[PDB]
C-alpha cells in the first residue's frame, strides 16, 4: 500500500511520545529556572505544517516574521536504549514567545518529525508520493496520531497538536493557544 | 488503515538506512583493527526474527545457544541532525563469529529496529494488532523494505536481510551467509 502515515504515527508514539509525554512536566521541573518561571505551559506543542517542511531553526524563521520567538534552552535529557540496539537521549527545546509589554510565555515546541519522511519521500521518490499525495498523508497522519494519543490516558493534557499553513505567523498561532491553555498563574 | 509495516519500512530507510548503508564500509575502515582484519564482511546484516523479538544482547542469547557470537566493538559514530529538531549519532556493532578452528569472521549485525514497534503494538494494543496480524506485518515489512532498498543503487551490495524463526541458531545462519558473501580474502 501507499498509506505510509499510519506507520509513521504508530512509531512516533511507541518510539518517542509514549514515554516522553508522561514525564515531560517532571523533566522540566528538574531545572530551577523552569520552576521559577510563570506563564510556562508544560504541554508539548507538536507542530504540523501543511507542507511537511520547516527551517531548522524556529526563531527568526519564515514562520516567525516578527522575530517574537527565542530559543531559551533544553530540558534535562532522558536516556533510553532501544532493544539493546542503539542508545538514545531525549530532550526538548524551550522557547520564549513575546507577548507585547506583558510577561513573555515559555513553551515546549517541536515539529512533528515523521513529516521529515513524508517530505523526503516526495522529493526523492515522487513516483511513490506525489506532492498532492503528500498533502493527503499529512491529514491521515494527523487523524491517526490524534486517535493514538487520545487513547492513552497517560498522555492526556500533556500535548497539543498545532496544524498551520506555511503563510501563517507561528508566534500568533502559539500566543493564542498558550492563552487558551488550562495553565493559570501559580499553576 | 492497519497496514503499519509500510510506514515502518519507509521511515527505516529515509531516517536511517539511506545514509548509513552507503557510508558503512568507509566508516569501518576508519578503525585500524578493522582494516587489518580479514574475513570481515562489510555488509550490514539486518536481522528479522519472525516473532519481532530478541534478547537485548546477541552474544550468548537464546539465538546463540553455542555461544559462538562475541561483541567486538563499535564503528566510528556518524553525526546527523534531523530537521534541526534533535541530534543523532549513528554507529554499528561489530561481532566475531566462531568458525571452528579456522579464523573467525567479523561482521555487522543489528536487529531491524522497526520490529520493536510491531512488538510493542501487539503487547500494548492487542485490539489494534493481534499476534497473528503481527506475524503478517513482519512479512509485509520485509517485502516493502526489499522493494525500497533494491530501488536504491547506492545501497546495492551494502546489506543483507536475514529472516529466521526464534528456534534457529543465529550463529549457524550467519556462518552460512558469511561464507556465501562475495568477499574474498584480501578483498
Ligand atoms: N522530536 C523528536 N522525534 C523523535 C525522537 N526520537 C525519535 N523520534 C521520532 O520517532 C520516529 C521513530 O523512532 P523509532 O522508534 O526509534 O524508529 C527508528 C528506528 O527504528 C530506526 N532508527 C533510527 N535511528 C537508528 C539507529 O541509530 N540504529 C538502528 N539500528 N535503527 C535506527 O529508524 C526508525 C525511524 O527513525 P526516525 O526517522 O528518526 O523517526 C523517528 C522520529 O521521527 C527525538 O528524540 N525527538
Amino acid at each position: 500500500g501507499s498509506n505510509v502515515a499510519d506507520g509513521l504515527a504508530w512509531s512516533y508514539y511507541f518510539g518517542y511520545l509514549k514515554f516522553v509525554l508522561p514525564e515531560l512536566e517532571k523533566q522540566i521541573e528538574k531545572t530551577s529556572k523552569f520552576r521559577s518561571k510563570e506563564k510556562f505551559v508544560k504541554k508539548m506543542f507538536i507542530l504540523i505544517p501543511s507542507n511537511c517542511f520547516w527551517d531548522d531553526k524556529i526563531p527568526g524563521s519564515d514562520y516567525d516574521p516578527q522575530n517574537r520567538i527565542t530559543f531559551e534552552g533544553n530540558t534535562e535529557p532522558l536516556e533510553k536504549t532501544r532493544g539493546g540496539v542503539f542508545l538514545r537521549h531525549y530532550k526538548h527545546s524551550v522557547y520564549e514567545i513575546k507577548d507585547g509589554e506583558n510577561e513573555p510565555w515559555f513553551c515546549i515546541m517541536e515539529y512533528a518529525t515523521p513529516l521529515l519522511t513524508l517530505y523526503d519521500m516526495s522529493v526523492a521518490q515522487p513516483g511513490e508520493l506525489s506532492r498532492e499525495e503528500r498533502d493527503a498523508q499529512v491529514v491521515v497522519f494527523l487523524r491517526k496520531l490524534q486517535d493514538i494519543l487520545e487513547g492513552d490516558r497517560a498522555c492526556q493534557g500533556k500535548y497539543e497538536l498545532v496544524t498551520f499553513s506555511p503563510d501563517r505567523d507561528l508566534a500568533d498561532v502559539m500566543l493564542r493557544k498558550l492563552k487558551d491553555s488550562e495553565l493559570e498563574i501559580g499553576g
